[PDB]
């Protein structure tokens, strides 16, 4: 249908494990470009701001811990049905609920390191990308 | 067997190509870490300033012009003996001279659009990372 764009994170566990590399093959091969990339440390207040719709939750603390443990890539994917076909890769946010092949299947050890994030809509995807990205950074394909 | 850092670049073509997973993963199996890592569209006087050494040499204008066709990834890579380790994965500069299963020899179409790029030697590392990053942005693994 339409160019979408959606967020994705590597996160500690992926990135520390080094499968940065493997997880962007997956995303170019399902035919996703990255438009925008940056390796980060999330501080506490980055993470915490965020994940800030989950502030009064249980799990908050949990979430904010393990996205700080460790440096991240933060990157910004294009292309056709982006955030749900994203979504088709990752696999359930539960790797032992995800389908084998997925990204969360073959590199996630549990629900709290489950390897990557995406966004779960168009609408959280334009806030996830604006948290971390100008708009004047994200490079448009030329050549 | 000391712990090096050098400077990778994803070029141009290899981006439009969507080879930046493929080539990073490389780099990872070849037990290199990515320390810091960020997608830019480089300036003419970024290009000029990273190339600056070789300003007052004919092929300077092309150089610069292919490297400012299109959004590149510049990256940090960190391991034992990564100048020389980096430069061994890449293959030749020439990708007819490189060696099977280098970069230069699955990526690269021409001499003059080769993929990727890696520093030289330690004095040049040294610089090409200063250039594209501060000492603050390279994210030690701390897990």
């Amino acid at each position: 249908m339409a160019i979408e764009r959606t967020l994705s994170i590597v996160k500690p566990d992926a990135v520390s494990k080094n499968h940065i590399g493997e997880i962007f093959a997956r995303f170019e091969k399902a035919g996703l470009k990255i438009v925008a990339t940056k390796m980060k440390h999330l501080s506490q207040a980055d993470a915490e701001g965020f994940y800030a719709e989950h502030k009064e939750r249980g799990f908050f603390g949990d979430l904010v811990a393990f996205m700080t443990s460790g440096p991240v890539v933060v990157s910004v994917l294009e292309g056709e049905n982006a955030v749900l076909a994203h979504r088709e890769i990752l696999g359930a946010t539960n790797p032992k609920e995800a389908a084998p092949g997925t990204i969360r299947a073959d590199f996630a050890v549990s629900i709290d390191e489950n390897a990557a994030h995406g966004s779960d809509s168009v609408a959280s995807a334009e806030r996830e990308i604006a948290y971390f990205f100008a708009d004047n950074e994200i490079c448009p394909r030329t050549r």
